[PDB]
């Protein structure tokens, strides 16, 4: 049986990745470039929608337009949970993780109020583990996830402390069925981490509900993900595992049909996937 619809939101605040960014990657880099900062890249790059990491809108921009609220969205692709991003090159420049986009926010607001309306929306974790992966970590995957729980709790209880009242937190996606994980042949190292992140976060998330009569609202993406594979006809996709747009190890030409794929690329799902997500998310509040 469903549960009350929550409040109508009227602003989003968003933090988090690529799974999320709406184009700050993009000025970002384009600014860092215009810097002679070293090592830096253009991202995302010339197979990608408008400065998303993918072929259109990310799903926290579908979960606005769907609840009719203004964006905000801070997302950095490539962020980890704590304080810098995948891409360790922009740490000399800007501290790009969700602790360094909550400090920024923080700091763009005077000593000012954070808007106890406003929904702050978390979605961060994947490339705690991409990192971990690509560059031969040595933490052990369950320490891994239980830091990346508690950068996420750390993140919500500043946000509280400074005034937020309302969040999503979104859960880790299914990292095991990421295109690039697959390849890499990662796919129990990729379960063991999401099932530990997933498995834990809930459990923070009950003990900040005890405190500043905080909404603390969880999106199981997982859950998600795992009904729309199960039924994807319903959806009208096809393809499940391949890219859309392969750049791995080169890019190739793009498929004619995009909105029957689930991935866009290697890590990022299509404009379809963050639709339905989206549209799965609004599914909690009134309008
Ligand atoms: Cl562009």
């Amino acid at each position: 049986h469903t549960s009350p619809l929550l409040a109508p939101v009227r602003q989003i605040h968003a933090f988090g990745d690529s799974y999320s960014d709406n184009g700050e990657s993009q000025r970002l880099t384009r600014e860092m470039l215009a810097k002679g900062i070293a090592g830096a890249q253009a991202l995302p790059g010339e197979v990608y929608w408008q400065g998303r990491w993918s072929n259109g809108p990310t799903a926290v921009e579908v979960l606005a337009r769907q609840l009719g609220a203004q964006l905000a969205d801070h997302a950095v692709g490539g962020a980890k949970s704590g304080a810098d991003n995948y891409y360790g090159w922009m740490s000399a420049y800007r501290h790009t993780g969700l602790a360094g986009q909550v400090d920024a926010y923080l700091a763009t607001l005077d000593g000012k109020p954070v808007d106890g309306q406003a929904l702050h929306f978390i979605f961060v974790s994947a490339n705690d583990f991409f990192e971990h992966e690509d560059f031969a970590g040595e933490q052990p995957l369950e320490q891994l996830a239980g830091s990346s729980v508690a950068n996420i709790r750390a993140a919500v209880q500043r946000l509280g402390e400074a005034g937020a009242r309302r969040f999503l937190v979104v859960s880790s996606t299914d990292l095991s069925v990421v295109p690039a994980v697959v390849a890499g042949n990662r796919v129990e190292r990729a379960q063991r981490y999401l099932q530990a992140v997933n498995a834990s976060l809930p459990i923070q998330l009950a003990a900040l509900r005890k405190t500043r009569g905080l909404e603390l609202s969880w999106f199981d993406h997982l859950t998600f993900s795992r009904h729309l594979r199960r039924n994807p006809a319903r959806y009208g996709l096809v393809e499940l595992d391949a890219p859309c747009q392969p750049t791995q190890p080169s890019v190739r030409p793009a498929c004619a049909n995009p909105d029957q794929y689930y991935f866009w690329d290697e890590w990022h799902p299509t404009r379809r996937v963050h639709q339905l997500a989206g549209e799965a998310m609004a599914a909690r509040y009134a309008r």
